[PDB]
């Protein structure tokens, strides 16, 4: 059954787009960090199925926020961009915990 949570991964990682354009410099740094995330969207969408499910949100979790890290840390004068992507992924967390957790 759990598996729709991804519609609101989605977003998440699409929202990182936008990171790249106001994490520090361009995407050619954030490449190297949104890959962290993008690469989750997979641990994560894999894991709405129960491959590896209560137990892969915990650890990878800080995989899809760690790219806001690079990023949050670094808001090259662009908050804007980062806090639609901080207000979203740190608020996917919440429907992602919120899932296997429910």
């Amino acid at each position: 059954m759990y598996g729709k949570l991804n519609d609101l991964l989605e977003d998440l990682q699409e929202v990182l787009k936008n990171l790249h354009k106001n994490w520090h410099g361009g995407k050619d740094n954030l490449h190297d960090v949104d890959n962290h995330l993008q690469n989750v969207i997979e641990d994560i969408h894999d894991f709405m199925q129960g491959g590896g499910s209560g137990g892969k949100l915990q650890e990878m979790m800080k995989e899809f926020q760690q790219v806001l890290d690079e990023l949050n840390n670094h808001l090259q004068g662009g908050k804007h961009t980062v806090h639609h992507i901080e207000q979203n992924i740190k608020e996917i967390f919440h429907h992602l915990e919120e899932l296997v957790h429910r």
